[PDB]
């Protein structure tokens, strides 16, 4: 039993909410908060700018050392940094920015970084501004997720067009 509220059963291990994550964060505190990442760590908008906003740009630093150190995430790829004031942890995940011309087929790839982790908060990987189609995120996620998953969707519409074709 843990503290998420209000989220609409999708499966057996992924549920739904029309929520902002960045307030989610707040309430519930978990254990790990997906970050909607780019290879380079920049937190300019979406997912990423709103959760680094919260944090009073604490993301963003952490983030430029961890790039110093180590260079760019892969496409696909994943980083584990602290979660600040939102989380314990916040796994940075870089799906395809369909916008930017990168690869769709690696959209599994990226989820794939959820498995090692038991319970996430976590954005629809590449939707929104990211550009992919998010009905087919939804169906990514839900094949290859296996651990809890709580989504956090942000726009209204969106939400109930997802709930509403999900098969
Ligand atoms: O769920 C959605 O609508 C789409 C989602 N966007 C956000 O979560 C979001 N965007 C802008 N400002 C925001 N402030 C608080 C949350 C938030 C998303 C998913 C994957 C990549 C990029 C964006």
């Amino acid at each position: 039993v843990n503290s998420f509220s209000g989220y609409l059963k999708l499966t057996d291990n992924v549920y739904i909410k029309n929520a902002d994550i960045v307030e989610e964060a707040k309430k519930v505190k978990p254990t790990v908060v997906v970050n909607a990442a780019n290879v380079y760590l920049k937190h300019g908008g979406g997912v990423a700018g709103a959760l680094n906003k919260a944090t009073n740009n604490a993301m963003q630093v952490e983030s430029d050392d961890y790039i110093a150190t180590n260079g760019p995430l892969k496409v696909g790829g994943s980083c584990v940094l602290s979660g600040h004031n939102l989380a314990k942890h916040c796994l940075h995940v870089v799906g395809p920015n369909v916008n930017k011309g990168e690869d769709i087929q690696l959209l599994k790839s990226a989820y794939e970084n959820f498995n090692q982790h038991e319970v996430l908060l976590a954005p629809l990987l590449s939707a929104g501004i990211f550009g992919a189609d998010p009905i087919h995120s939804l169906r990514v996620c839900v094949d290859t997720v296996r651990t809890n998953v709580y989504l956090a969707v942000f726009d209204k519409n969106l939400y109930d067009k997802l709930v509403s074709s999900f098969l």
